[PDB]
């Protein structure tokens, strides 16, 4: 039995290792495959994907979304930054140079905070994934917006300072979603995923 | 003057910080913007992109490709792996579980080593970028194929062992490409990029 999960970036960098390590320990015929990339409805219904973990909530009755956890969104910068020695004021955020997840990406994590021409002009680097964004931030004077859990996990490794985000959209809730249609394996996997993620909390 | 570069993953994680840090020091009206994502011809000719850095070589006369450096491709695994305590034999490589860059990605770095159904079945995690792949490898028993320079840069931070790749396609050359058509700024930037990359060598 192979379970196909789509864990959207950057939630894959937060949750994948925890899910994989726990579900690998169970049995030799139980496996879990991960993607991080069609729309959710096409993925769930018409493709192997059985679960989606993302920041998007489905109130659509044919689908069921379960909230997993809420997290703060933070600004990150190198601990070696020449000028940033603490939190930025609201009016200075976009006077820095930013690294962000490519806005061309299908479900870009960064899109909510660069929804104007002015804000987008501050982006000097667009990477494919948040871990690419964090690695460039750790080697440059660029700043980025990331989930607090991810930033704190790699703060020591990549030498990052983790700062409050003085924007109003400073939190996000990630959800577990699936198509309500449902064998025993799928019901079982639902409860394991909910427990793994909430246990990490 | 703003220069638009497309540095294809994982070469952005190798080169972006070096290019940005050097070209930022120069002047306040000289800037460089990075993407890592149309085809190269559309990007170069018909879009803001002025240079492409990738593992692809253009012998097409209208375009000019300059080799920057050759690098070894290696296997990476967590230093905490329960069984991997050295290089893998050719016949054991694909008996491990792999993390790789999504094969759906336009120019997936990992595609050359997963070109069969058998090889692809060994992939348990598909991420959007090589830095996402390395971070999951550092937290799991999964293995991945990465450029040696990138693996060695983060070997200590992410606690990775860097192993020879017993495959025949174990090296790649990255090139600087552009559309031969060419102001003084573009000619200048060409020489800086060649010097920055070869200096890093």
């Amino acid at each position: 039995r192979v379970f196909h999960l789509c864990v959207c970036d950057p939630l894959d960098s937060i949750l994948t290792s925890q899910i994989y390590n726990h579900i690998e320990q169970i049995a030799p015929n139980i496996h879990v495959m991960f993607k991080s990339s069609q729309n959710t409805e096409h993925q769930l219904r018409y493709q192997e994907t059985e679960f989606v973990i993302s920041y998007e909530d489905f109130h659509r009755p044919e689908f069921t979304s379960v909230p997993l956890f809420k997290d703060e969104m933070v600004l990150v910068a190198s601990k070696n930054h020449p000028t940033i020695k603490g939190p930025l004021l609201k009016h200075d955020v976009y006077n820095e140079q930013h690294a962000a997840v490519s806005l061309d990406r299908f479900a870009s994590f960064s899109q909510p905070w660069y929804d104007t021409v002015d804000k987008q002009a501050s982006i000097a680097y667009q990477g494919m994934a948040m871990m690419s964004v964090l690695s460039v931030v750790s080697q440059t004077h660029l700043v980025a917006i990331a989930p607090r859990w991810l930033a704190e996990e790699f703060a020591e490794s990549l030498e990052l300072q983790v700062l409050p985000l003085p924007l109003k959209q400073n939190s996000r809730t990630c959800y577990l979603s699936w198509h309500e249609a449902r064998d025993k394996g799928h019901q079982w996997m639902e409860e394991q995923l909910v427990s793994i993620c909430k246990r990490l909390e």
